[PDB]
C-alpha cells in the first residue's frame, strides 16, 4: 500500500468503518436486489472495488449514508458502462458510439411522440449498464436541485466524448500527441465524481458560482490531476490490457521516444504540476468569492482528490507498481 | 418553395432585407477574414446556405446586427464541422470521436501544464472546423454570461453525441430501430441554436429556471419537431449521400417494412405529434411559470423553430421535395 515515489498528495484519516460498512450492505443489495448488476461469477470484482472505503474516502463531509448512497451509485454505475461498454473483449467496439448514446438517455432522458416512448422507456432495462444508470440517476434527481441534476447531466457527456475519443483511436491503433493524449483523458475523467460534492455534503453550489470560467478551470485540474493518478497506479494493470492501452507513460513514451521508465516519471512530474495548479487556482477562488457554497464546494473537491490518490494507493487488488524506484 | 404538404407549421413574415445584406456581409468578412473558413472553390456553397436569411428569420428579436451575428458565426461553425468531419468522405470516419474531442476544446477549454498548453493553444489554428468554434464560440463568451456560455457547450457536448452514434451506425451500415433513431437524432440536433435564442435577444434565462424538468422536456420537444423537419426537407437529397444515409423516413421504411411513400407520409405525422407536443408543454410552463424571462425564452423558442422551418422550405438550392402527393 505505498504511494507511487515522488507522487505530491495528502495523507488522509481512516475511513469510518461504520460507514463503510453500511455503505458495503446497502451498495450490495441495489446491485443485487434493484438492477441485476452482475452474475454470481463476478462477485469477487465487484466486492474488490471497495466502493465503501471509496465514496466514505471521498466524502467525509455526508451528513448521512443515503448521501453516500447517491455517489456510490454512481460510481458503481459508471464503472459497469466502462466495463461493459468500452472495454468489450477486443481492443473497442466499432459501435461504441450508438451503445453509449443509448446509455446516455438514461441520464439525459428521450422525449418522443406517445408510440416511441414505451420503447424507450423498456430499453433502460435491457441491460445492466443501462438498468445502473436509470436507477442511479433516479436517486440523484430526487435529492438534487434541478441545477445540480443538469450539471452531472454535462459531465456525463463529457465523460461520454472522452469514452468515443479513446474508443475511436484504438480502433486504428493511434497513439494521439501527448497534450491530444491529456485532451481526451481530460473528459475521459473522474470529473463527475468530485463535481457532485456539494449534493452529497447537502449543500448546493449555486449554478452561477459553478458557471464562472475559475472555477470552471479549477474544477478541470482537479479532474485532471485525480485522474492521471489512475494512469499512474493502474499503468502496470494496463500493460496486459487488450491492444496498447493509452495511459501518460505510455503515450509519452512512445511519441518522445523515450524508455519507460523515463516516460513515466515524466508522468509523474506532469502529475504534479496539475495537482499544484488544481491547488493555486482552488486558492485564488477561495480568496477572490469567499462564500460559503464556494468555500465548501473546492474543500470537498480537495477531499475528494485526496481520497482518490488513497483508494488507488490502498487497492491492491487492482493495482500494483512498476519497480523504477 | 411549398412546404411539405400535411406538414404542420406557422407561416413567419418575410425577414428584414436590410438586416440580410448586412449578416450577409459580416458573416463573409469572418469566414474569409478572420477564420479562413473554406477556398475559392466553395463559395458558392456558403452563399448558398443563404444563412443571413436563417439568423434574421430565426431571431425577429435580435436588438442588434452583432447580437445576430454572435449565432451566424456559431451557425456556420457547426456545419463546417458537420461538413468537414462528419460528412468526411466515404460513410464515416473511423477517427471522428477523436477528430470531435479535439474541436470539442475549441468550446470547452483545455487546462493542462505550461508544457502542453501552448501546444494545445495551437491545435486550434490548425483547420477551419477548429478556427471557426474558436472564434464563433470567442464571441459569444464575451457577450453570453458565464451560464449562457456553459448551457451552450452542454448542448454542444450533445450534439457531438449525437454525430458519433450517427458515425458510428454508418461504419457497419446499421440500421438502428425508429425510436433509437429519434434518440440520436436527439442529440444530433438543432437544439444549440433556438437554446441561444435569450443570448441573442439581449436577455437571460435564468439558470435556475433553465433546469427545471418542464424546461428541459420543452427544449428537448421543440428541437426534436425542427430537426425532423430537416429529415424531411432533405430527404430527396440524402438519397444521393454515400452509403445509406440515415433520416427518418428512410429508418421507418426499412425496420416496419414499409415503402418509402408511406415511411414518408408517417414521418411527417411523427414531426407533427412532436410540434404539437412541443407547443403545449411551452403553454404550460407558460402558464406554471408566467415570469418574463421564461415567457420571452419560449418565444424565441418557437420563433427559433418558425424560423427554421421557413428557411428549409424556400431553400431549394440545398433541398427538394419527394413526389408523394
Ligand atoms: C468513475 C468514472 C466517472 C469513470 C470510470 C472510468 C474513468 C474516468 C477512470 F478514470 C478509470 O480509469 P480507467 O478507465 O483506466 O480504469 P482502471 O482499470 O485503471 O481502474
Ligand atoms: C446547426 C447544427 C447545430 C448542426 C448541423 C447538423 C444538424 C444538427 C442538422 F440537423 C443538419 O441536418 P443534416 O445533418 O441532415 O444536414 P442537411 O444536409 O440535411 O442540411
Ligand atoms: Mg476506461
Ligand atoms: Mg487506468
Ligand atoms: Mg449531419
Ligand atoms: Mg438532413
Amino acid at each position: 500500500g505505498r504511494a507511487v515515489p515522488g507522487l505530491y498528495h495528502h495523507p488522509v484519516p481512516e475511513p469510518d468503518p461504520v460507514r463503510v460498512e453500511e455503505v458495503s450492505r446497502r451498495i450490495k443489495r441495489w446491485a443485487e436486489d434493484e438492477v441485476q448488476l452482475y452474475p454470481e461469477e463476478w462477485e469477487g470484482q465487484f466486492d474488490g472495488f471497495s466502493v465503501g472505503r471509496y465514496m466514505v474516502g471521498c466524502h467525509p463531509d455526508a451528513p448521512t449514508v443515503d448521501h453516500l448512497m447517491l455517489a456510490t451509485r454512481l460510481m458503481v454505475a459508471e464503472n459497469a458502462v466502462d466495463d461493459c461498454y468500452c472495454e468489450d473483449h477486443g481492443g473497442s467496439p466499432v459501435g461504441l458510439g450508438g451503445r453509449l448514446l443509448l446509455a446516455h438517455t438514461a441520464i439525459d432522458h428521450f422525449h418522443s411522440t406517445a408510440e416511441y416512448t414505451p420503447t424507450w422507456q423498456a430499453s433502460l432495462a435491457a441491460d445492466a449498464p443501462r438498468r445502473a444508470y436509470d436507477s442511479a440517476m433516479g436517486y440523484f434527481v430526487r435529492a438534487a436541485t434541478p441545477s445540480q441534476s443538469d450539471r452531472y447531466r454535462h459531465d456525463m457527456a463529457r465523460l461520454h466524448l472522452g469514452y468515443l475519443a479513446e474508443g475511436a483511436w484504438a480502433q486504428t491503433g493511434h497513439v494521439p500527441e501527448v497534450w491530444e493524449y491529456l485532451a481526451m483523458r481530460q473528459f475521459n475523467n473522474f470529473r463527475p465524481c468530485p463535481t457532485i460534492t456539494d449534493t452529497v455534503g447537502g449543500y448546493e453550489l449555486p449554478a452561477d458560482l459553478h458557471a464562472r470560467p475559475d472555477m470552471q478551470r479549477v474544477i478541470a485540474l482537479a479532474g485532471n490531476a485525480t485522474t492521471i493518478v489512475n494512469d499512474l497506479y493502474s499503468y502496470t494493470k494496463e500493460l496486459n490490457s487488450p491492444g496498447r492501452h493509452l495511459n501518460l507513460p505510455v503515450v509519452i513514451a512512445e511519441r518522445e521516444q523515450l524508455c519507460e521508465r523515463d516516460a513515466y516519471l515524466k508522468a509523474v512530474e506532469v502529475h504534479n504540476e496539475l495537482q499544484h495548479s488544481f491547488e493555486a487556482a482552488a486558492a485564488d477562488l477561495a480568496e477572490a468569492c469567499p462564500l460559503p457554497p464556494v468555500l465548501r464546494f473546492l474543500r470537498g473537491v480537495a477531499a475528494w482528490v485526496d481520497g482518490n490518490h488513497d483508494w488507488h494507493r490502498t487497492n491492491t487488488y487492482r493495482y500494483s507498481l512498476p519497480d523504477f524506484w
